[PDB]
């Protein structure tokens, strides 16, 4: 079963990582390039940018541990821990040469730890729509003069008692379509179709939890990050954010300059979180002209 | 039919203002002092304190507009339009002398506008445990190194869709004790039958979406109160707040200083947000203390 159409040429399969079996959908030919979706998604947020990227790279787009169709993560949900996972996967499509990574949101959370600790295993870096775990988020407001803030949800997913899971459960549907429009500017995106894709997947009870775990590790991965970072990275990064209801602005840009050596950003107006979907065109020339700067098939 | 125990000497009774049957539970002797609950709450929360006041005042306890047996507003939920009923409840019973008030939490946002506006219907003020709306509550976080935030609650009631209400029906009682004990220093106070009595209270599905009326109301709130604060407040002015989790600590009086020329302030330590019921005692005994240096029975 799949839940989600893979394009045409590719192929969805598994791969068991450290005693997890994680999935995957893989097409195209050439260096490695690993994309790393976020919240509320799977793989499948990257479906458009893959074909093109298959044009010159072999790419790889796997789902988060406990997310789609992969299993939950045997170590834990921190950012360290979940990158072991990733950085291997990576490594056994590309044990002999460097790779690309692009992630959104806590797929940012999820690849730090590795690209800091494996520099050399990585080629060229995209980041877009979510901070890297660290003490700026202790202080993003609570509530806005605009109204309700962008980041409540990192309260609510890691308040204890099953706070989240509780709730939700049963309204999965009902809240993925509000927690999504309300992170986008260009919402219209987002199809009754297409929300009923990421719902059914995200709704799986083990999927559900284990997307709100990711939040209950946060502040470890804050507390693992304050070390890391005392490295800064050295390879071509670049950050995307939106500059619409649901961007991140320049906070994106201005953050991975205190990580990066290299880095380059842009913010997308009329763009909210969901870049892929919302400005699927100019976000995906970005990401294509900046990969293929360096060599490709 | 009540929704609580009215304690002996006290009668549960209704007054029609501007339309609105508002309930209230009413004893005593002298002047009056009217006692405003909060969030999650009803009347019953001042249920240990009005007795010892009605030794020496008429004590007035009103449920706010649409919580406990009160009606819903007939023209909105913003602090300036819900004090005009509270500020007309207290004058059908103190028309010639004023009064004494004690508001707790949203008792502070739906009382402070007719304070401002009426400052000599206003004999003393007892404020405890939250913040009068306005730009400083865009600074407190979403979210802390020690995991889910105070005021997250702003953002989640706040949201569209009825995104609070939608959530939290079938699940009112779980939900419920979990806001209260995150907001709690001392949770052994809130026995099984004490939450059994707030949760089917709130859970009246109009009451359910009055509670969060209030915070869909808060901005309007915020910028009506830019307005008002050009005047300060001149009458005797004692603020509580508590030291422990869930307290707001020195942030409760230090705000009501910008606002108030004569004005003390207490912190107790050892209790957080629900001090009526945390910290039954010391707090009954400081707000009977300070209000019974004016002119009582
Ligand atoms: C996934 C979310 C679905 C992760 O949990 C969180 C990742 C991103 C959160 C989405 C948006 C965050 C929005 C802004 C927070 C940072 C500040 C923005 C800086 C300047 C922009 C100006 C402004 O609008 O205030
Ligand atoms: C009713 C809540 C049930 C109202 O919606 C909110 C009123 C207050 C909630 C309780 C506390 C949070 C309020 C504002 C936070 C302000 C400052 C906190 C700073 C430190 C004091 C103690 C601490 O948290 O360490």
């Amino acid at each position: 079963a799949e839940e989600f159409p893979v394009p045409n040429g590719f192929e969805s399969a598994y791969r068991e990582v450290d005693g997890v079996k994680l999935h995957y959908v893989k097409g195209g030919q050439g260096p490695l390039v690993m994309l790393v979706h976020g919240f509320g998604q799977t793989w499948y947020e990257w479906h458009q940018l893959m074909p093109e990227l298959a044009k010159r790279f072999t790419v790889i787009a796997p789902d988060l541990p406990g997310l789609g169709q992969s299993e939950p993560p045997k170590t834990g949900y921190s950012g360290e821990q979940v990158a072991v996972y990733l950085h291997k996967l990576a490594r056994q499509f590309s044990p002999d040469r460097p790779f690309d990574l692009v992630a959104h949101d806590i797929g940012i959370w999820n690849t730090y730890p590795m690209v800091v600790k494996n520099q050399a295993d990585i080629a060229r870096l995209v980041y877009m729509q979510a901070p890297i775990p660290d003490a700026r988020i202790y202080r993003f407001p609570a509530f806005t003069a605009q109204g309700e803030s962008l980041v409540w949800h990192f309260s609510f997913f890691a308040a204890d008692d099953r706070l989240a899971e509780t709730l939700i459960a049963g309204k999965e549907r009902f809240f993925l379509e509000h927690f999504i429009k309300s992170h986008a500017s260009n919402t219209e995106v987002f199809s009754e179709r297409l929300l009923d894709l990421y719902a059914r997947s995200y709704a799986k009870p083990h999927s559900l939890n284990a997307s709100f775990e990711y939040y209950r590790a946060l502040n470890e991965s804050v507390r693992q990050n304050a070390e890391l970072a005392k490295t800064r990275l050295q390879m071509p990064t670049m950050t995307l954010a939106g500059g619409g209801h649901g961007g991140m602005g320049t906070f994106q840009l201005e953050q991975m300059k205190a990580y990066a050596e290299d880095v380059e950003g842009h913010v997308l107006p009329g763009c909210g979180h969901w870049l892929p979907e919302e400005c699927a065109a100019p976000m995906n020339r970005l990401v294509i002209d900046f990969l293929s700067r360096g060599r490709h098939h």
